[PDB]
């Protein structure tokens, strides 16, 4: 029901900026265990690989973290209070790094327990967006069986899926973005 292929998007230029931060990316994703290209699709899609941008939600950055949630995540996953400030989420390194913290919060936790690595990588990237719990809960109300209804489909039927239940139009849009930008970076050698 979504129209989520529409506009088409060219990830082209958006990847091309994004790659420009990809050895701090490989750092990141390598140390928590995240998909460099993942990352890197991310700041192409979220912030178009513009650290200073901002949403009218106070999200910032490169991956676009908003301090009071995903922030505050990240935060409590390393043994620390309060949320980072805006000025920290402006560094690339530690946006970047924290956002590759986030990803693997959110595959070591909500998510946990998904089979398909490529159901895996697109249920991040619609988790990143819009939340996992919004997610499961287009599946049941319970997490476990949520959890083992996912883990009856395969990617495709994955995004038809989110397409047809997902309140939020962006979050099948971002698994197209996250396809067309997989696509812009195999003319990036590694």
């Amino acid at each position: 029901k979504h129209d989520y292929t529409n506009p088409p998007w060219n990830a082209k230029v958006p990847v091309q900026r994004a790659m420009q931060w990809m050895p701090i990316s490989q750092k990141a994703g390598a140390a928590w265990g995240v998909d460099p290209q993942l990352i890197t699709a991310i700041i192409a899609i979220e912030s178009g690989g513009n650290p200073n941008a901002v949403s009218k939600s106070n999200a910032i950055g490169l991956m676009q973290l908003k301090a009071s949630t995903s922030g505050r995540d990240v935060y409590r996953r390393m043994g620390w209070s309060g949320e980072p400030t805006t000025s920290e989420l402006k560094n690339p390194e530690r946006n970047i790094s924290m956002g590759a913290a986030y990803l693997n919060i959110l595959e070591t936790g909500p998510l946990a327990g998904i089979e398909d690595p490529k159901v895996l990588q697109y249920a991040l990237v619609v988790s990143y967006a819009n939340g996992a719990g919004a997610l499961l809960r287009t599946f049941s109300s319970d997490r476990k069986k949520a959890i083992s209804k996912i883990n009856d489909l395969d990617a495709d039927e994955f995004l038809e899926h989110v397409a047809r239940n997902h309140p939020a139009p962006q979050a099948p849009r971002f698994i197209y973005k996250l396809e067309q930008a997989l696509d812009a970076m195999l003319e990036h050698h590694h």
